[PDB]
C-alpha cells in the first residue's frame, strides 16, 4: 500500500492508538503525520476517506469528537481514476530554473549566525567554483526578533548593498518567513491590537505558542485583515531589495493550541495550514512550503521535512525515494526533497561536523534527479574530487534530467517522480521496489543508496532499456545483479 | 426539629416557629431507602431509583445551639445538585453572602438568576455576578444560619417569585474543578435570637484578625489621588494636593498614589515622564508629613518591560495544558495575571514591593483587582485550585508583610489578614446601586462575613461620567451626607477634596474631621482591638443589641459602631430631618436628650445639611 501522510520514518511501501490525522512536524516523533497528508491509500491489488470525517488514524502491525482538534459543524489506471477525482492541480510551472540549477541555502551550513559577510561569501564560492543557482535562500535568523519582517542591522549593516552585489552577480533571492510573532517582537503588540492571531476557546484574546524559535501568537490565515498584513510585508520586502519569493515554514497545525478560535470557524483544524500556503500564490514561481492539505493546486514547491545527515529510513537517504514518492502519490508533483546531505544537526550525523563524504556524494546524486536540488552546505566542504562530482551531476541534470521535468511540469495540469509500478502495475517486484524510482515514463534511476558499495542490484521491468553507457537489455523483466556504480556514478536508464 | 418529607425539609426551633425549610430541586429521596441510627438519618436512593448518598446528621453544640449537617452526593458525573432555599414569610429578614453592585439591607433579589459560579467578581458593571468580599453563609433574622461546606463547587441562583437562593454543585460550564462527581453539602444551625446564633456561625467559619491596622488609620482621613486626578496623575499634582491638604488644615492617614504612576501595567520603576524627580517628591511629603501608599495590581501587560521576565521564569497563571502564560483582559488592557499560588511568582511580587519601600519608604500599598472573573475560563496554578477563588485569598496574603497601612478589595477566607478591606468603586449616585444608600448595607455585609476594618471606598463616589448626580463631581448635597456618614466608618477616604466645593464644605469636613478625632476614632480602635478575641464586627447593624426587633431587623438607614453608638445619617436630598428609630434601653442625643421611652420612633428629627444624628447608650 502507498499513500496516506509524509512520517519521520518513511518506508515504500507503506509498512498506534487512532491519533488526529493532522498537519504535525514529525522530526522528532515517529508517531505523528507530517506536514502533507490525503485520507488517500492506494494498492498494488488494484480508499478515499471523505473530508466530512473528523478523521483519525492509528495502526496494529500484528494483523497490518473526543480529545481531538475537530470541532462539530491495475494499480495505476485506479489511481489516476482517484487523482483526478479528489486532487486538484497546479495550474502553473513554477519558474523554469527550479528545475535545472542547483538552489543554495544558508540554514545548514550557518544556521542562525547567518551574516552579511556569510552571505555574500557563500555566493561568492558559489561562482568561484563555477555553479549556476536558480536562486539563493536566505534563511533563519536576519530579523531582530521573530515577527519583524526588517532586516537586523547589527547582523545585516547595508541589506540594500548586499542585495545589489548579489543582483549584479546574477543571483535570484528568496527569505525565510513563517507564521508566528514572538512576544518580544516589534509586530506582537500591532497584532494583539488588530485581533490578527489565532485566540483561545472564547474567541477574545490571542493564544499564545511555543515553537523552536519560542513564544508568541500564530497569524489566523483565516482572517481576511491578517492575509492582507502578511502580504503587505512580503510585498514591501520585494520592492525595498527585489526579493524574488520566500521560504514558507512551519504551517503544521501541532504548533496551534489544542482548542483554539479562528475568525472563520475550522472543523477541520488542517485547513489552518491551507489557508497559509495560499500566502505562496502570489510569488508560487520560486515559492516553497513544507506543509500540503489539499494545497495541490498552489502551483510552487513542497519541501520534505528537514533530513537528517544519516543513511537510513529515518529522515536519512533511504527516506528520500519513499517521501517523494509518497508526497508524488498525493498531487504534490513540484518536490524539494530538502537539503542535499540533510541538515548536518549534532547527534543526528553521520559524520561528526557535516555528513561523511559518501554519504554526501551518493546524496547529492539521487538529489540531481529530483524535481528541484538545494545545496546549503556545499560540495567545497570537502574537496576537489566532490566539486568535480557535483558539477558532473549539475551537467548531467540540466542536459538529460532538466528538460524531462519541464516537460512533465508542463504535463501535470500525473507525478514527476513516479514508482516502478507506474509502467509496470501488473509487477509485484516493482510494488516493493524502494531504491529505484521514474521521472516520468522515460527514465529509470538506481542510485546507490549504503556506503562502501561501487555496485548494487538493479531491476528492469518489461519493455527495452538503454543504459547510460548505451547497453540494450531487452531480455526483460530482468533484475542485474552487482551493476558497476562507483562513488562519482548512477545507474540510469532510458526506454526504447 | 427537622420535618423530612420526598421533596424537601423544615426545622422549629424550640417555641415551634418554621426558621428554615428546604426543597429538592435536582430530585426527590425514596423516603423507604431512609434509615435513622441515633442522630443520623441517611438515605440510599432517590424516587427515581438512581443511587445516593444523602444523610441529615443532627449534633448539639451547646445548650442553646441546635445544628443540622445536611449531605446530597450523586453517584457519578452528568448529575448536578439544586437545594432551593426559601427565605419565608415578610417578618423573615436574612443577611450575609455576598457584597453585590446594588447591596440592600435585609438581602433582596429582584427577577431571576440561573445559578452561577460564587466566585470573586468584579460587579461594577453587574447585577449578576457575586462581589469581591462573599461568603457561603446566610443569617436569617428567626436565629437560623446556613454555612454551605467548603468542599462544594457552589454555584448561587435565586428566584424572587418563590423568595429562595438556588443552592447548586455542578462541575459542568464552571471554573471549579474536581479535587485531582457533584456534591451540596452545608449546616444550618438555629439558636435562640439572631446576635446568639451568628456569634457561634462566626466562632466556628471565620478566622479572625490577629492584628490592628495603624491607629491613625481609624482617626486621619486617607487622600486618593484616583477620583481626583484620574490616570493622568503627575509628580506636580501629587504635590499640589498635599499642599491644599496642609493649607485646609486637615490630617492624613497616608496619601494614595492611584492608576498611572508607571510606564506600562506591569513596571513597578515610576515613570520618568509625569514624574521626573520621584525621590524628592518622596523627600518633600515626607517633610510635610505625609507616609504614601502605591497603587499596584496582579496584572504585567504584554507590552511591560517585565513582560518577558514573566513569560521565561513562568510566574503566570497557564492555559489549560499548564506550558504557556494565559492572556486576561481588564481595564487596563491585556496581559498575563501573576500565579499568587507559585513561591516564585510571591518572592518576586514581594521583592519589587520591598524595594518601591527601600527606595521611596512607602508605607504600604493599595492591591486592586484580585477577582477571579479577571482569570481565564479554565487555567492552570503551580498548585491546583478546584476553588477557583482561593487565587484571591492567595493574593490578599501580599498584603501581610504591609498590613499595617494596606487595602484589598477582594476577600475570599480572608479574614485573618489584619488589613482594610475596600469596598468596590461606590458611584456618585443617593441609590442603593453602588450609591449613598449602599454604604450601610454593603458595609455592613462585609461585618457579618468577618471583616470588620471596612474602607467604604471614596467620599462623594468616584465621579465617573453617565455615573454622577451633578455632572462633573458629585452634586454638592450628596458630597455633604457621604462625607457625614463616612466619618461614622472604620476608615475614611477623601479622593475629591471639600475645597472642590466651597467654604461651607471645608468646614463642614473639618467638623466631621473633628468629631471623628474625638468621639469615633477612640471607640473605632478600642473595638479594633476587641476584634481579635471576640471576633465582632466594628459596624453593627441595630439589630446586634436588640435581635428580637423586627423594626431593627429591617432598618438600612441607622447602624452602630460597638453596643454604645447609635448613628442616623440624612441619606436623601433635601431632608433636614428624617425618622430615627431607637431600640429599647436609654438613649442620650449628642445634644443630651435622654430618650428612655422605648423602643421609639422619634420622627422628622431635627439634622440640618451639616448634622448628623447620634445616640449614646445611657
Ligand atoms: C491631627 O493629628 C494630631 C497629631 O497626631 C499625633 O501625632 C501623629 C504623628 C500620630 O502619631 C498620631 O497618632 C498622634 O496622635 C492630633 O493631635 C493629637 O491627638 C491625639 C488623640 O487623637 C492626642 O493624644 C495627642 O496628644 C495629640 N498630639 C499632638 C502632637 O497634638 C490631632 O488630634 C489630629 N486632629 C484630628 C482632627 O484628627
Ligand atoms: C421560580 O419559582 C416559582 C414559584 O415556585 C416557579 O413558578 C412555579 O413553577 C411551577 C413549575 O412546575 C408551577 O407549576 C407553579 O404553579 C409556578 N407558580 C407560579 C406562580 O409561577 C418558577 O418556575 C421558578 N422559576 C425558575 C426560573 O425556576
Ligand atoms: C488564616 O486563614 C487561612 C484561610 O482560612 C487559614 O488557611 C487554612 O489553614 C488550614 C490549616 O492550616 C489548611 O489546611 C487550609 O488549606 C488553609 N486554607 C487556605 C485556603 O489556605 C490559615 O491557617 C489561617 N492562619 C492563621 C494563623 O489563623
Ligand atoms: C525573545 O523571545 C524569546 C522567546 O520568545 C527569548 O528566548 C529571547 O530571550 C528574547 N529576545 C530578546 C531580545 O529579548
Ligand atoms: C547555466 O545557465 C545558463 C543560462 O541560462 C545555461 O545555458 C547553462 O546550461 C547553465 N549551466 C549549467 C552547468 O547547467
Ligand atoms: C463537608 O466536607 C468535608 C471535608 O471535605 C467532608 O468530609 C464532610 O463530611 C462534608 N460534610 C457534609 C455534611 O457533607
Ligand atoms: C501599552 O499599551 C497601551 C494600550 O494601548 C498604551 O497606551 C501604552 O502607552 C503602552 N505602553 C508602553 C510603554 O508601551
Ligand atoms: C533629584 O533632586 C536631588 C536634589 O535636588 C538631586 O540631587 C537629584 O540628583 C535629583 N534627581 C533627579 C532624578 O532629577
Ligand atoms: O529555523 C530554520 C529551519 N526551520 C525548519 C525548516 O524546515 C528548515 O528548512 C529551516 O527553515
Ligand atoms: O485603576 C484604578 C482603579 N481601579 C479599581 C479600584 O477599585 C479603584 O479604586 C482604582 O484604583
Amino acid at each position: 500500500w502507498y499513500g496516506g501522510a509524509e512520517m519521520r520514518t518513511q518506508h515504500w511501501p507503506i509498512r498506534q492508538e487512532p491519533q488526529p490525522f493532522v498537519t504535525s512536524d514529525v522530526y522528532s516523533s515517529d508517531a505523528a503525520f507530517g506536514g502533507i497528508l490525503e485520507r488517500y491509500w492506494l494498492s498494488s491489488r488494484a480508499i478515499k476517506v471523505n473530508d466530512s470525517v473528523p478523521f483519525h488514524l492509528g495502526w496494529n502491525s500484528t494483523e497490518r469528537y473526543h480529545d481531538t482538534p475537530y470541532k462539530p459543524p491495475d494499480v495505476t489506471s485506479i489511481h489516476k481514476y482517484m487523482v483526478r477525482r479528489y486532487f486538484n492541480k497546479p495550474s502553473r510551472v513554477p519558474a523554469p530554473e527550479a528545475f535545472r540549477d542547483p538552489i543554495w541555502s544558508t540554514w545548514a551550513l550557518y544556521g542562525r549566525a547567518v551574516d552579511q559577510d556569510k552571505v555574500l561569501r557563500f555566493a561568492q564560492q558559489i561562482r568561484l567554483h563555477h555553479f549556476n543557482s536558480s536562486h539563493l535562500e536566505i534563511d533563519d535568523m536576519y530579523t531582530p526578533a521573530y515577527g519583524d519582517f526588517d532586516f537586523d542591522e547589527v547582523k545585516f549593516p547595508n541589506a540594500s548593498d548586499m542585495f545589489r552585489r548579489l543582483r549584479d552577480a546574477g543571483f535570484r533571492v528568496t527569505l525565510w518567513v513563517h507564521p508566528f510573532v514572538n512576544y518580544n517582537s516589534s509586530r506582537f503588540g500591532e497584532g494583539v491590537e488588530r485581533e490578527l492571531f489565532v485566540r483561545e476557546p472564547t474567541g477574545r484574546l490571542p493564544a499564545l505558542v511555543r515553537w523552536w524559535n519560542g513564544i508568541g501568537a500564530v497569524l489566523d490565515f483565516t482572517h481576511p485583515k491578517a492575509r492582507d498584513w502578511f502580504q503587505g510585508h512580503l510585498r514591501r520586502l520585494r520592492s525595498r531589495y527585489s526579493v524574488a519569493s520566500f521560504k514558507f515554514d512551519a504551517g503544521e497545525v501541532s504548533y496551534l493550541p489544542r482548542d483554539f478560535s479562528t475568525y472563520r470557524p475550522l472543523p477541520d483544524p488542517s485547513v489552518w495550514s491551507r489557508r497559509y500556503t495560499e500566502m505562496a500564490l502570489p510569488f508560487f514561481s520560486l515559492a516553497e512550503v513544507r506543509v500540503g492539505y489539499q494545497s495541490q493546486n498552489i502551483s510552487c514547491f513542497f519541501r520534505l521535512v528537514d533530513r537528517d545527515s544519516v543513511w537510513g529510513y529515518d529522515l536519512g537517504l533511504r527516506s528520500l525515494i519513499p517521501a517523494v514518492l509518497t508526497v508524488s502519490m498525493l498531487g504534490y508533483p513540484f518536490i524539494l526533497p530538502d537539503m542535499v546531505g540533510g541538515n548536518a544537526v549534532p547527534q543526528r550525523t553521520a559524520g561528526g561536523d557535516v555528513p561523511e563524504r559518501e554519504l554526501y556524494i551518493r546524496w547529492l546524486e539521487v538529489a540531481a534527479f529530483m524535481p528541484a536540488m538545494q545545496f546549503s552546505i556545499p560540495p567545497w566542504r570537502y574537496d576537489a574530487e566532490v566539486v568535480a562530482i557535483a558539477q558532473k551531476f549539475a551537467a548531467l541534470r540540466a542536459s538529460l534530467v532538466a528538460p524531462l521535468l519541464l516537460e512533465l511540469a508542463g504535463e501535470v495540469t500525473d507525478p514527476i517522480v513516479r514508482p516502478l509500478w507506474w509502467i509496470a502495475p501488473g509487477d509485484e517486484t516493482a510494488h516493493r521496489i524502494d531504491s529505484q524510482f521514474l521521472i516520468g515514463d522515460t527514465l529509470l534511476v538506481a542510485p546507490v543508496l549504503e556506503p562502501g558499495k561501487q555496485e548494487r542490484d538493479v531491476y528492469l521491468p518489461a519493455g527495452k532499456w538503454r543504459s547510460y553507457k548505451g547497453e540494450l537489455f531487452d531480455k526483460t523483466p530482468v533484475l542485474l545483479t552487482d551493476y558497476p556504480v562507483d562513488l562519482d556514478e548512477i545507474a540510469y536508464f532510458t526506454w526504447a
